[PDB]
């Protein structure tokens, strides 16, 4: 029977059928109670004023299982319309996650919902996957969290590992915050989602931050113009791009941690010296964050400055980095080596939690 790959993010649940182009279903991150006992996704958010938010999967890790078990059920019976116990289920992981967690996600996978099979895949290696790679480092910046994973030959590096707690989330405040101080005013929640929409078509990540600065200073070809859904047109300055900056210099928003270009240094510099030349030449882009246009150039530029003049780097956008840890869990799924590393109700009943760590 068809597996399933559910990738549970920070902000959005990419779930659907394995083999497919794309996930099937994508919905919000968020379980909101106060007519019903609970509501899920977008209904969960429409209902926002009469309900109490839930982000359950914020910063990457499943942190309530009441809620994420809510998300679960969302997912199987009304967003897949599936049975669960009538599906092999492939469920996604942010990096680093601890150990009593996915065996936790596994004790809810078959003693709540009795999958026959299922398996717990890092989300920065699935992405490696749907780029054709086995080696080589991914930068994964979702809504929540920011990560970077050196990848060789098939298996992520724990220790090389780096976690930025930035993401498309403080972007989208740190938004508002900028556009509010030019002279509009984006405060309430109704707006945050409209300025988002703003920042995913028309921000871009500027090639050196100072000279588009004063591009913007000194004249007007930088401005874009938006029109809001009541007719009203307002007008983006410099806030194009420095929306996206913050990436690189996490400071503007108080966060004293280093931006994406160096973490991606230092992730490098923790994993042999040996391989440290492959990863260099694949630096693999995931998450919605990363989809700003520009950001391949600047990821370029910057690592090639922190790096020895003679190190070949290159950086992988693919157009579809979206849904890469999705696709990534598709393919896995359908492989024909992969097979046995299912984890199967008979082999739960059989060990316990304690199987997960034979095979995840
Ligand atoms: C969607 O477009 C495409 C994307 C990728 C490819 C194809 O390109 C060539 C690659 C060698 C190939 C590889 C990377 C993929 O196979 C389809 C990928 C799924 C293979 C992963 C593995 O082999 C690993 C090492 C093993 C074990 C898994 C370890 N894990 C999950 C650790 O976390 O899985 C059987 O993938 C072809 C088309
Ligand atoms: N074209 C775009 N430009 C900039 N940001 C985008 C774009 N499309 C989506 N995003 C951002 O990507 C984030 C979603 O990332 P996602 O891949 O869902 O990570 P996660 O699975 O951790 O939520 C959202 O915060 C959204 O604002
Ligand atoms: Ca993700």
């Amino acid at each position: 029977t068809t597996a399933l790959v559910c990738d549970n993010g920070s902000g959005l649940v990419k779930a659907g059928f394995a083999g497919d182009d794309a996930p099937r279903a994508v919905f919000p991150s968020i379980v909101g109670r106060p007519q019903k006992d609970s509501y899920v996704g977008d209904e969960a958010q429409s209902k926002r004023g009469i309900l109490t938010l839930k982000y359950p999967i914020e910063h990457g890790i499943i942190t309530n299982w009441d809620d994420m078990e809510k998300i679960w059920h969302h997912t199987f019976y009304n967003e897949l319309r599936v049975a669960p116990e009538e599906h092999p289920t492939l469920l996604t992981e942010a990096p680093l996650n601890p150990k009593a967690n996915r065996e936790k996600m596994t004790q809810i996978m078959f003693e709540t919902f009795n999958v026959p099979a299922m398996y717990v895949a890092i989300q920065a290696v699935l992405s490696l996957y749907a780029s054709g790679r086995t080696t080589g480092i991914v930068l994964d910046s979702g809504d929540g969290v920011t990560h970077n994973v050196p990848i060789y030959e098939g298996y992520a590096l724990p220790h090389a590992i780096m976690r930025l707690d930035l993401a498309g989330r403080d972007l989208t405040d740190y938004l508002m915050k900028i556009l509010t101080e030019r002279g509009y005013s984006f405060v309430t929640t109704a707006e945050r989602e409209i300025v988002r929409d703003i920042k995913e078509k028309l921000c871009y990540v500027a090639l050196d931050f100072e000279n588009e600065m004063a591009t913007a200073a000194s004249s007007s070809s930088l401005e874009k113009s938006y029109e809001l859904p009541d007719g009203q047109v307002i007008t983006i300055g410099n806030e194009r791009f420095r929306c996206p900056e913050t990436l690189f210099q996490p400071s503007f928003i108080g966060m004293e941690s280093a931006g994406i270009h160096e973490t991606t240094y230092n992730s490098i510099m923790k994993c042999d010296i040996d391989i440290r030349k492959d990863l260099y030449a694949n630096n693999v882009m995931s998450g919605g964050t990363t989809m700003y246009p520009g950001i391949a150039d600047r990821m370029q530029k910057e690592i090639t400055a922190l790096a020895p003049s003679t190190m070949k780097i290159k950086i992988i956008a693919p157009p579809e980095r979206k849904y890469s840890v999705w696709i990534g869990g598709s393919i896995l799924a359908s492989l024909s080596t992969f097979q046995q590393m299912w984890i199967t109700k008979q082999e739960y009943d059989e060990a316990g939690p304690s199987i997960v760590h034979r095979k995840c």
